[PDB]
């Protein structure tokens, strides 16, 4: 059918009734095939680096050139500040990929494939037109299914830029049938020996009544650096508007008048930056329209391992593409069988397929005997302390003392990339 | 460099100066590598059919089903009117492909590759997901280089949908460096035995001074059917500053005489052709329905054969080295690979001729529509479609800018010719070399 017919269709009306008093597992609620995406959530990790030049730019800024690497302020006060500005630009550049990509490719936000445990998604940005960049690798892994958790790393060995992070959500419907989404997890970016902790924002899905879903961001994201500098990004919705403020240190963040820079605009369009309070002098900071996302290289389907997302989901995606409710169910049953047998083969080969490239670490003050614990000078702990960030499994961005942090009965388990596990990988390639 | 550095760069400042000193045409001003596109103008013909379902929809509308194939008006008065609304939707859907594709893929409008004479670009939309569609074929050919003229046909044998057209431009800069572009040519769409004449609009390239070029449509396009029905599409850049762009108003009339009076519009369509538009029937203006939302159906790109299987006349293969040099931004390699292309094509033409292969007028021929045709010219056939539909529209049959009406100032230019390029299907059926 034409999308102009979706909202008043029998299928949509039925769907709306099924969410009107929804209970249970949103991933397992039947939906009309028109609102199904063929893309799994393990693929979403790619959205952290679809502007390779922005991802790598902070690594090119040093004590001898920093004033030449701050386009909005050639009189920037320090290379640390120059690198904070570049990291903030990179972070803002990720949002359109994160939150708009399905609108562009599918026509609206849709219901993603719910990844199987052990599912992998890998590829590389070869950066062939910029040999100083070198190749950047993505590894994404579904480390939990109950509930869905995706862990990921994106790393450029040539420039010593590495990212790792994980993501999970908790979602429910409002009375108005907006889907309220809380993100959980965090991402760390290391630029040589300097680190950044990034927290994703809460969001909600609008447009469900009219069968044209889309994301609207809310709340705040943080970017806390090992240099002390802190970026606070506040999302409002005029559509997709934010404001981001950079502070000398985290304590200054209670007072906006102490912001070194203030960025405002739309994360899906243009934003401007003002230094100090010089409101009459703003410059263009980032314009998402001007810089096309660059998609990573993923190997041909013929060459993929059966754990790899697109190969694994291929028949299901075909059954979605042509709309057959029963073929969708049949192919899903077949994936469950395929994976059951594949797991047995992995275990026979001594492969920790559930914890393939990531392990889960227990940051509780007092961890359980047996648990993996953080190393002495753990980066997350140092940055979370600087930000006054909860180190518990609270929603992303929760501060110490907040309602979700005060809970006794809340774990502090976080997924961490283990590079040696990838270096020893014997099945998956790029 | 970052795009924010383009406008103040030495390169751009030099480039803007070359514009006043500009004399020649576009493919003279050498322009900096950052404002070059690696895509030839022969590929632009594909923009007429990147929504295959909308291209073919009118063929599915008949006397027994028309009220079920008119989403915005299940009480539509006739199947002819149903088909006119469908063709209008199709035409509107083309515009985002035609005018926004490079903004999307390159970050701005950029200078396309100027096609060589004889250059070809072919492909097909296989429509694998919908077997009742059948394959739709694109043939695009550069029929002139002095000046650049691209001719094209897009055809679906299964459903008897065929399109043919040609395009060329005249461009001029204003003192402020707006590029005024007049389109010339027209496009015919045949839906079984029913025909439609489509005229493209004039435009400006804005944003040159700040090195972020973009197209802004202006003026009017027409869609004149053999059924008498007429759509007039008026384009507007109103609301720039507020972030509005790409707006239009389209009105469908019983015939061209009625079109002299906006109150006689059967329907009125208004909105953004790169976004959403609504339709009102009659003047029931207190109620509208969604007509088209370009955001909801992504363009579908045609299938092109792998580079290593292309003939050396085919655009992507032909321009491959130049395209790679542009992606690298390498000025000297761009000029060197261009010089190589001219050598390659010069030799290729000699080979084509040695084998008796017409390469200059391969699938299209030029027909003289003047009352007194040049001796030896090809002339139109008895009940020519263009002549009939131009007569219904009161459109000039001369080489005036697209959409010029009989008696307009441009219709009166002295000495003006009336030569129009036409597809010759038999020439493709008998093609000696190229395949899909
Ligand atoms: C049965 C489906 C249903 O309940 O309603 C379907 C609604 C029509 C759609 C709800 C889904 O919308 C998807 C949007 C997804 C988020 C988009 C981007 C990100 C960023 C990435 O870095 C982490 C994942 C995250 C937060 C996605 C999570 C899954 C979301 C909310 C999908 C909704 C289930
Ligand atoms: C030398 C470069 C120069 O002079 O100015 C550079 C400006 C920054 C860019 C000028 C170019 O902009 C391009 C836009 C092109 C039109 C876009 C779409 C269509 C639709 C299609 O169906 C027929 C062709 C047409 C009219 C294109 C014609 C060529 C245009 C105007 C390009 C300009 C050279």
């Amino acid at each position: 059918m034409d999308p102009s017919q979706y909202a008043s269709s029998s299928s949509w009306t039925s769907f709306l009734k099924s969410i009107a008093s929804f209970n249970g597992d949103l991933s397992s609620l039947s939906a009309p095939p028109f609102i199904l995406s063929p893309i799994s959530l393990t693929e979403f990790s790619q959205y952290w680096a679809e502007h390779p030049e922005l991802f790598l730019e902070p690594s090119f800024i040093n004590d001898d050139n920093y004033k030449e690497h701050c386009l909005i302020d050639p009189e920037v006060e320090s290379p640390e500040l120059a690198r904070m500005l570049a990291v903030t630009k990179w972070f803002i550049s990720t949002l359109k990929s994160q939150y708009c990509s399905r609108n562009e490719s599918l026509g609206s936000e849709k219901k993603p494939l719910n990844p199987f445990l052990g599912e992998l998604f890998v590829g590389k940005w070869e950066n062939k037109e910029h040999p100083e960049f070198g190749e950047t690798v993505l590894l994404s892994e579904q480390v939990s299914h109950h509930p869905p958790v995706t862990a990921f790393s994106i790393f450029n060995d040539k420039n010593k830029v590495k990212l790792q992070g994980y993501n999970q959500i908790k979602a429910s419907f409002t009375k108005s049938l907006m889907l309220t989404v809380k993100q959980f997890g965090h991402t760390m970016l290391d630029i040589k020996d300097e680190s950044y902790l990034v927290t994703p924002p809460p969001l909600h899905i609008e447009g469900i009544l009219v069968a044209s879903p889309f994301v609207e961001l809310e709340g705040k994201s943080y970017i806390q650096s090992s240099t002390g500098l802190l970026c606070v990004i506040e999302f409002s919705g005029k559509k997709n508007s934010f404001k981001a403020r950079i502070y000398k240190d985290s304590k200054d963040s209670k007072d906006k008048e102490k912001a070194l820079y203030t960025i405002s605009g739309q994360w899906s369009g243009s934003s401007k930056i003002i230094k100090a309070n010089k409101k009459e002098e703003s410059r263009l900071f980032y314009d998402a329209a001007r810089i096309p996302a660059e998609h990573l290289n993923v190997k041909p389907l013929e060459e993929q391992h059966p754990l790899e997302s697109r190969k694994a989901w291929y028949d299901v995606a075909g059954a979605i593409k042509l709309g057959d409710f029963n073929l969708i169910a049949k192919t899903k049953t077949e994936l469950e069988e395929t994976q059951r047998e594949l797991r047995k083969e992995e275990e026979a080969k001594g492969i920790s397929w559930q914890r393939r490239w990531f392990k889960d670490f227990d940051y509780s003050v007092t961890p359980e005997e047996g648990a993996l614990v953080p190393e002495k000078d753990d980066t997350f702990l140092k940055l979370a302390s600087a930000l006054n960030l909860s180190t518990k499994n609270a929603p992303s961005g929760t501060l110490v003392g907040d309602k979700e942090d005060r809970k006794e009965d809340l774990s502090s388990i976080h997924w961490r990339f283990q590079r040696e596990l990838w270096d020893e990988e014997k099945e998956i390639v790029l």
